[PDB]
């Protein structure tokens, strides 16, 4: 049977491979694309091949199939085959247009919940980029001292580590041990493996390189205050993958849902006969179409491009290390 | 009797008893159940084991009984067992038609305030356990004089019994002397037990450890600027579970509630007959559920998992302290 | 006459009266009795004793007698008792179902925009009393010469009494010489009393209470940084009560609700003759009370419960001064 | 004729007399006007006085004069009086039943739009005024050099200068020449009237002068670390007057709204007709009224009364200046 | 043929055209044309020259022949031209009806989600202006050396320089070379033209002039503290510009557009025979326009006026170096 537990096994399996996509930055072309006039077309034949539209197979089929059953017992009941003690199951739409309102508005403020979790996500993951950038740029023209350049070297591995660690913290599948391979020594990255929590391990080594720098306090006050970013950015992603929505909140929305659906061909069967199993198709594919999206939205990290916004912090660490010397030269022939 | 205040009673004693429930942290595989084909499925048949569902049912049977009395009387009235001088108890479905949307909005509006608070108590929880691991890092690293040893065990010890103080103190019914066991020593716990407000006990203990540090003036300075996380994090908690949302802006929400579904038999009469019973109880069962869940998510600590967030600020320390000989050994050689 | 003039001025009274009413902290035995299913019975029960419906009436009963009047005329043009000049006063109810979402949206909006409000005032004042709190504690722990001992009883005077002259400042009949009795010394209330701005005088005392301790200059510092919290406080407080919403955002809101009040009558008599008095009544009922709750949440510090926000940071100093021997004690006995 | 660009001329001289109109802080008598029961009254004869329904007469009639000629001309076509090729102007109304929520919530969506860079403004003057009491309180305390008097003076008269300066530059037509007086010296206000960004000048002023103190280093930091906020102010002001909502967001709100009301007495003509005129003129002047104010309140400083903003801060420094010698001798009987 | 990729590349061609359009920040008078009567005939004379109608061209032309396709069938199958097996392509609009509330709120939404893009943008702009105006302000206060007359100069030149560069960043095809042909020096600006990140290599010259500059350490943390604002502004411009708002939430818009659109004139036949074909154009012009304003505003620094925002720092930084040698004078005249 194709319906006992085999289209929601497919659909799972199909919905969990399209979480483990390569995300990229948009350019400028991409905006191009994006906001061009063959959108529309694109979307439309994209279908079939999205996360959100594969995963909606299960409840528009179990919806249809519900009003085959209604119309072929109405259709039954008239021009009758059967004894006439079964009633017609038909009802009035005036109950329920005073509230689809309702059921339109917790929709919609469901799916706002869940893009307010995706820009938290994004911000986070802003100031954590931002304060990496900060933290190397001035490590880079604070630290001075010729006895301090092996310090400084690892003091500036660690910094552009940290990104890389915090992904692969929050992101389901991936290997720690691959993607800081060329990133940190053999010894150094052997401690980061052992620890349970790695972005605490190399906060640790960070503020520990701080220590030993033969800076002034001032100066060493000023440097290992930038560490702060890290652990809130930390912080705000242990939250926004340990603690979803109120489930109270969500169970809500789809029992509300269900319930439409499964009386939605009796209170239309008295204008449209046989017509309400299109419409209930449309209506199953719309309205549970609205709430899949933010289900998916909602752990925002999957969907957000951070190998790119990793690799921004590793370039410009690596750019900012190779235009130091023609920097003081250009700065040394100020008056001579 | 049955609804001679026996099913409010019943249903009071089961939702406090749903209040005091064991929440855990969502790890990834628990997002995928949550994100699965069969969601629809089990919050069906979840339903008569949730709070929300079970504190619904005084609402929807009073409302139905109405209908039901409404009902057999116009039933009364037509085919007529009664004297001619009452008239059919029947109305025009247009007046409620222009004020449905005002309704939907008011529900859902207290709806989102009510989240609101959630995600505030939910900011306030994440800068909380973000600046205890932030300060218990910090002290990690910058306090090294091998004199003040026992000092820094004692200051470390009281900024993991911190956010377990504070959940004390914003939970009904628990027990900080065995929550504190293991984690203050027996003559400090004292001191915390025989105070009105422990959270601040503790934090006048960090204080004072602090000044007797035999650190320099810059680097105490800088230390003990971290302690002003805690107190807007106690700040916040006490405010969200003293100050409720407006008395005005909730009792309205209930009264118009109660009007709405009192006459809702009235107006729905005219088109469907008998058919209102139902349509009473479908209405009931959906506008009263959406406040509903709203009263619940309103004080927001009990619905958070406050005990993995407090003990995963004692695994860090642990770890951290643990780690601490690899990491100094790793930078003690470079260049040596 | 009953409707001239004597209504609108009894509500008004009565109003005013409600306003200067006793707030308390809710503790969890109140968040018990809020959450519990006998709420919406209470809230019935409550009508006729709130401010909300009580200033509703003139509105109500001004409405209800235009529709009675309307409807007395509609049915002295049937079976004629005057000249056949006099049309139908009727109409179509087809323009106000394109036009009912905008006036609900309106409503909702400006509730909204009031709760906002509110939001912003209780969060000034969670800052206030969290900076009061920790610039206490900061004190009790810092200042440790025995010759400042006077200066510092003084300093920890002022800041228990901050919270207290604010609330006095925004509140409207409230006497700050009675507040202030026991907390302030008699020499220095004369000082608060002759100034036309009183927190900004007890700002100016604690100042320069500052600048006569014998603290480094780094502490110094620190202490006096501590400062602008009350400066901030003060100001959002002042705008709050100062400046209001748009009158043209709330001229609106009221223009469009009499508008709209005042030919549903006409619309409505085409369907339910003699039924649109009790719809008007309704209609009056529930728009005017959305809108009524929002006027009265607007300037939101008479709901606030200021008492015992104040009377907990002096419960706060005097508990961390009467726990400072204890805690000095505790941990002299660290290693000796 | 009247309605040849007359009409437009008026409203707009009407409409700009009305914009330069002294405003007051609200106290608490004012709010009792505001919150008392003759409210609506109030508001209904206040019209015809109003800058939003004297600006609102010339769409209101334009689209009621359309109404009138669609209305004579399907009048015209019935009893026939022309041709019988001319067809009668009439439609269904179902199209625009399906559209209105979309037209209500773009309307909606959009003033709440315009009040949010209300609030954005005013709580923008929020912090700077916040901001010159803090420093001006600071200067006080802390400045106690007996040969700084003459600069301290002068430091003091710059501070309460910035926001009056700053409200002369975001108000279309006002002296700055006549405001500044009696605050500024006759030779330092020629400095700033040859300035093209006074403002900016003021805070020239004020850095140098902290420069000039015989302070010590960390004080003086201190001190010239609060002249941010003066930046921070100017840039969002600056900001909210130099840049508006998008164009193409409001061009839509426009076009959409037009569009609505030429085609709206076709739609109605079916069921109601010759009251398309008066339904016309309610659906103009209820809609159009509603973009009217959100146009109105978005450049928000014209009514945000900064005549008694600044007024404040003068006086709070007076009363300082004047409470400095009590204060001094109070605290200096502390144990003698 | 006109329909066949035609009229889609040219749409594209004229949108790409319309993005590249010089913006001017608005004075007072743009404000007043803004507000005035003539508002709504100025935004219709001024489209087919607008952006967001002349890329609404293909979707109303392609819904509007199949509007006249199903029109031109259903009156082909009354009055019968084809054979009686072909039945009437017609439905009711009870379904459809129950559903618009949902499209409308998703449409309007997805708007509202684009402009807080918009939102952040500016104040992202706003923020990095400020600070570079406080910075600057500050450079010209503290530096005083005689010594460093050239290090300065060229300080305060990458500070004007670093706006500008952040413009040319952000912006498709803008010349970096010729923006900064006044602002650096020869050869300061060959070491920004080789660097990748250009605005990173500014920093990079201002963080190493801070170092060079003979500045007490107190004063150097002080100055070099301001380099974090253009870190962070940055971040958010690359942030804004690299992730766009999930594509499902965009899709879905798309997909539920195309399907309510393809079947609208199939529920509109039974009453509207034939005037399908306009409602069809109007229901497309007004939806997909909704879309289309929210899909331009989304990457938001095309339509910001950045040129005069960096111009502003340009003149203010000329000014203040203008204006010192007066002031100067003015406060060394105080009290001699």
């Amino acid at each position: 049977i194709s319906i006992l537990r085999i289209i929601p096994d497919w659909s799972d399996r199909t919905q969990e491979r399209g979480m483990r996509q390569h995300r990229t930055l948009y350019d400028h072309e991409k905006w191009m694309h994006h906001r061009s006039s063959y959108r529309h077309l694109r979307h439309l034949l994209s279908s079939l091949s999205s996360r959100v539209i594969l995963s909606l197979i299960p409840p528009v089929i179990a919806f249809t199939l519900v009003a085959v059953v209604i119309a072929s017992y109405n259709t039954a009941v008239a021009l009758d085959l059967l004894p006439g003690i079964f009633p017609l199951l038909r009802s009035s739409s005036l109950p329920y247009q005073l509230t689809a309102p309702a059921l339109a508005l917790l929709l919609v403020f469901r799916t706002e919940a869940s893009y307010s979790r995706f820009e938290e996500g994004r911000k986070s993951w802003t100031e954590v980029i931002a304060g990496a950038n900060d933290f190397a740029r001035q490590i880079i023209s604070s630290v001075e001292t010729s006895g301090d350049a092996q310090l400084k070297k690892a003091l500036l591995q660690y910094i552009v580590a940290f990104p890389v660690a915090l992904k692969c913290h929050v992101i389901y599948g991936s290997d720690i041990a691959r993607d800081l391979q060329n990133l940190l020594e053999v010894d150094d990255l052997l401690v980061v493996l052992n620890s349970k929590h790695r972005p605490g391990c190399i906060i640790q080594f960070i503020s520990r390189s701080l220590q030993l720098l033969k800076l002034e306090e001032s100066r060493r006050i000023m440097l290992q205050s930038k560490i702060s970013c890290f652990h809130e950015g930390i912080g705000i992603c242990e939250q926004l993958i340990g603690t979803p929505i109120p489930l109270s909140y969500t169970r809500l929305t789809s029992r509300f849902l269900v319930l439409w659906h499964l009386t939605l061909p009796i209170i239309l069967w008295d204008d449209c006969h046989w017509i309400v199993v299109p419409a209930t198709f449309i209506s199953a594919a719309s309205l549970f179409c609205i709430e899949q999206v933010g289900v998916l939205i909602e752990e925002p990290f999957p969907m957000l491009a951070l190998d790119d916004l990793c690799n921004s912090v590793r370039n410009n660490v690596q750019e900012a290390l190779a235009s130091e010397k023609l920097i003081r030269a250009r700065l040394a022939a100020k008056g001579r």
